[PDB]
C-alpha cells in the first residue's frame, strides 16, 4: 500500500483532532490544535492508501539552556499498526533535527504502563531519564517516564 506523510493544514485539522481523540487516552484542547498549525514540518499526518491513519505533533522547546524537540503526540490507529507508520513519522522528525543540527536532544513523556511505546522508542536511541509522578491527572497510572534521545 501507499504509506506516506502529509501536512497538517487549516483544511484538515479536523482529521487530526479525530485521530488524536481515537488514539490517545487524554484529550487535547483547542490551544493544542492552534499551536500544531504553527510548527511547520514538526506536525504531519500519515496516510495509508489516501486515508489519514496517524499523526505526529512536536514543538521546539527552549528549557534547561538547551534547544530541544518535544514530541507531544505520535500515534497510529490500531488497525494500521506494525506497518512502519510510526517509524516513518519518527524518522521524519529525526531527519528535520539532523538537517538543522542545533537541537541538543529530543524528548517526550509516556505513561509508564505503555511498554510497547517505550520499547518502540528505545529502538531509536531514546532512554528513560526521569519518571514524573502524577504527570497525568485523569488516567491510571498517572506517572510518566521522560524519554530522551541525545543528539
Ligand atoms: C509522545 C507519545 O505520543 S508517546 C505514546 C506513543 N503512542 C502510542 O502509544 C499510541 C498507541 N500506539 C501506537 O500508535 C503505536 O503502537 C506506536 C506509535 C507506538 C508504534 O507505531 P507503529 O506504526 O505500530 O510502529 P512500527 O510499525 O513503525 O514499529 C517499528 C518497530 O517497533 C517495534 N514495535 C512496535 N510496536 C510493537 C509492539 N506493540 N510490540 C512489539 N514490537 C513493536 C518492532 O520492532 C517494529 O518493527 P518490526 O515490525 O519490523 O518488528
Ligand atoms: C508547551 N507544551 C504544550 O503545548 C503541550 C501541549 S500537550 C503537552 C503534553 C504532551 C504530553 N504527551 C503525552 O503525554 C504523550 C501522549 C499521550 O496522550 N500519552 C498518554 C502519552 O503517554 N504520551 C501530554 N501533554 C500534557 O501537557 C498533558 C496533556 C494531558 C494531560 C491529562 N491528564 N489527564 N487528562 N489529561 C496531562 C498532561 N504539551
Amino acid at each position: 500500500s501507499r504509506i506516506e506523510l502529509g501536512d497538517v493544514t487549516p483544511h484538515n485539522i479536523k482529521q487530526l483532532k479525530r485521530l488524536n481523540q481515537v488514539i490517545f487516552p487524554v484529550s487535547y484542547n483547542d490551544k493544542f490544535y492552534k499551536d500544531v498549525l504553527e510548527v511547520g514540518e514538526l506536525a504531519k499526518l500519515a496516510y495509508f492508501n489516501d486515508i489519514a491513519v496517524g499523526a505526529v505533533c512536536c514543538r521546539v522547546d527552549h528549557s534547561q539552556n538547551q534547544k530541544r524537540l518535544y514530541i507531544m503526540t505520535l500515534g497510529c490507529l490500531a488497525p494500521y499498526r506494525r506497518l512502519g507508520i510510526g517509524t516513518k513519522m519518527l524518522n521524519h522528525v529525526l531527519n528535520i533535527c539532523e538537517k538543522d543540527g542545533t537541537f541538543d536532544n529530543i524528548y517526550l513523556h509516556v505513561q509508564i504502563s505503555n511498554e510497547s511505546a517505550i520499547d518502540f522508542y528505545r529502538k531509536f536511541g531514546f532512554e528513560i531519564i526521569e519518571t514524573k509522578k502524577n504527570y497525568y491527572k485523569r488516567i491510571e497510572p498517572a506517572d510518566a517516564h521522560v524519554l530522551q534521545k541525545n543528539l
